[PDB]
DNA sequence: TTCCGATAGTGGGGTCGCAAT
DNA sequence: ATTGCGACCCCACTATCGGAA
């Protein structure tokens, strides 16, 4: 059950695509959730035991077969990642592990040698279960093009890229080197002030997690408001345009400088437009991950 | 000089588990 | 049996520091 003094690789998000330094491997981006195996027990993307049973049992099951297969689950991929995750439950069953690297431990390998070792074959013995997320070999700009469209087609969310002879870090990849790098594109949109929500300082204990990230609880009960802006409660803002749907919040994309003054000007923000962006392509009711960009007005 | 790699501290959404009522 | 909160998943972003470019 040892892992080493070993961090999950994260990727990147992709800017500065002329850097972007060739032969590398592109695959898709499942919304699924991050596991990791070690010593016959499955981790998550915090290195805390994934809750569910079936899975667990099923670790150790082979411990020297699922030893370091960095990878992540799902249920019914293309769908929705919030049923890819009655894996949290302490029951209900069908996990289908995809996988997608591996770790050594601690030069070192690389990615050409490691998604070498991958290619584990359990299906001979046993065929259970799991698959290998597929690679695909790309040599130019156009490649990724022409692919994180078929993916996208598809239904997934966004594409990978890793370098051919990465090394597995024990971290956040960063763009230079290269090592893994993800593709997932915003879509710009506009909403209308209706609330505000201020923000609040966390008093709790700190704690250190497995990983070493600071963490603290949320308990509600040393959470002591600032005098600041937190969150626009806002609606989409779209000859009559008006406001359509239901009331979202927008909680990131502002200045230190911007949270102070909204905060102190609130009255003035209702029925002020602003822009922002978010994820999964279209003005669909209860959008994800919104980022405030600038109001449509300025000054 | 400027960049950036890493951390900390804010925020969004969602499903489960568990104590409390 | 229901409520209600808090942990935990998927994140995004800004501010900051000190070493790297
Ligand atoms: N083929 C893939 N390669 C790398 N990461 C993937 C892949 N498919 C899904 N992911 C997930 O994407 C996450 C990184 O995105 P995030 O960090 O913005 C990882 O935690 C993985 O669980």
């Amino acid at each position: 059950t040892i892992p080493t003094g070993f961090k999950p690789m994260l990727a990147a998000t992709l800017t500065k695509p002329e850097l972007i330094k060739f032969p590398v491997w592109a695959s898709p981006k499942i919304d699924g959730i991050r596991c990791v195996f070690f010593g016959g027990v499955a981790y998550s993307r915090s290195l805390k035991p994934i809750p569910n049973p079936v899975v667990q049992e099923f670790a150790a099951a082979y411990a020297s077969l699922l030893e370091g297969l960095d990878g992540e689950l799902t249920v019914g991929s293309p769908t929705d990642a919030n049923c890819m995750q009655n894996s949290m439950a302490v029951m209900s069953k069908d996990f289908t592990f995809h996988v997608f690297d591996w770790f050594p431990l601690r030069d070192e390998m690389g990615y050409d040698r490691r998604s070498e070792i991958v290619e584990r074959r359990i299906a001979d013995f046993y065929a259970r279960d799991i698959k290998a997320v597929p690679q695909h070999l790309c040599v130019c700009a156009e490649d990724l093009d022409t692919l994180e469209a078929r993916f996208l087609a598809d239904g997934y969310e966004g594409m990978m890229i890793r370098a051919h002879s990465g090394t597995y870090k024990c971290g956040r990849s960063t763009e230079r080197e290269g090592g893994l790098v993800k593709v997932k594109r915003f879509v710009d949109g506009e909403a209308v002030i209706v609330g505000f929500e201020e923000e609040m300082r966390n008093e709790n204990e700190a704690t250190r997690n497995a990983t070493g990230r600071t963490e603290r609880s949320t308990a509600q009960a040393g959470l002591v408001g600032k005098e600041t802006l937190g969150a626009l409660v806002v609606r989409r803002f779209e000859e009559p345009y008006g406001p359509v749907g239901p009331e979202f919040n927008i909680g990131t994309g502002f200045t230190a400088a911007q949270r102070r003054d909204y905060w102190q000007g609130r009255d003035g923000l209702i029925g002020r437009v602003v822009k922002f962006k978010h994820f999964d392509h279209g003005t669909v009711d209860a959008p994800r991950h919104p980022v405030f960009i600038g109001f449509r007005h300025p000054e």
